[PDB]
């Protein structure tokens, strides 16, 4: 089914989901890499949570004009009063606002901060280097700003869902997330209706288009899955429906739908 997506999308499918109930997985290509684009955003935010207390994001930034960059849709709003932390996250993982993400990043210590950050939990694979919007430009064979479906699944599992955050942390990282107003098209259109789904989008040049998720079925414990996606042409569109499609083939080797 996997091989018949990529046949019908002309793309190539990355996927890796952990049925953490049950440690099932379903792999396809889970060790291949991809720009991770946006999806970079939430392990952005887990590593802010970590390094700062919840009343800490109450730090008010102000920024300039010159930080915004290519798409902005809170930050360019209030570049007048400046943004929380906290503002700057909700903008960063609900809306994918660049500008967020790169004051979040900035704040942190920058790419090499991230990067180390993600060494200390156990990510050996992802690769941050640039600010938006550079980060979104990865050529072929290229490994700056890359990762694996399988190291985004276990790196934003570890944040959400084990001891790489406090409860209340990992509450404020998930609310976030399920929250998304980016991913209507992509894993959400593979699960059913009522579950509970918290996900971070991603496009890239190459017509890389990425979603990451925790999906909660109605009762029982949470699947992570990481469905990414490219394409041969510098210029190629994307389909997000082979996302979608992508991740009903994921729920029904599961057998929860």
């Amino acid at each position: 089914d996997f091989a018949k997506l990529e046949e019908q999308f002309d793309a190539k499918l990355g996927i890796f989901a952990l049925d953490t109930g049950t440690n099932r997985t379903v792999a396809y290509r889970p060790d291949e890499r991809f720009a991770f684009a946006s999806t970079i955003k939430a392990l952005t935010v887990g590593v802010l949570l970590q390094q700062k207390s919840i009343e800490d994001l109450n730090q008010r930034i102000t920024y300039t004009r010159d930080d915004l960059v290519n798409y902005n849709p809170i930050t360019e709003k209030h570049v007048d009063t400046g943004m929380t932390l906290k503002e700057l996250a909700d903008a960063s993982l609900r809306y994918s606002d660049n500008a967020a993400q790169n004051l979040i990043l900035k704040q942190i210590g920058g790419p090499e901060s991230l990067k180390k950050e993600l060494r200390k939990i156990g990510d050996e694979v992802t690769n941050p280097e640039r600010f938006h919007p550079e980060l979104n430009e990865v050529n072929p064979g290229e490994t700056q700003d890359t990762s694996t479906a399988r190291a985004l699944v276990t790196s934003l599992r570890a944040f959400a869902l084990e001891d790489k955050l406090p409860s209340e942390k990992r509450e404020l990282l998930i609310d976030w997330m399920k929250r998304n107003t980016t991913g209507d098209a992509l894993i959400r259109a593979g699960v059913p209706d009522g579950w509970e789904v918290a996900d971070k989008t991603g496009a890239a040049s190459y017509g890389t288009r990425n979603d990451i998720a925790i999906i909660w079925p109605p009762k029982g414990d949470p699947v992570v899955l990481a469905v990414l996606s490219s394409r041969d042409k510098k210029d190629a569109k994307y389909d997000d429906k082979l996302i979608a499609e992508a991740t009903k083939v994921v729920m029904k080797a599961l057998n929860m739908n």
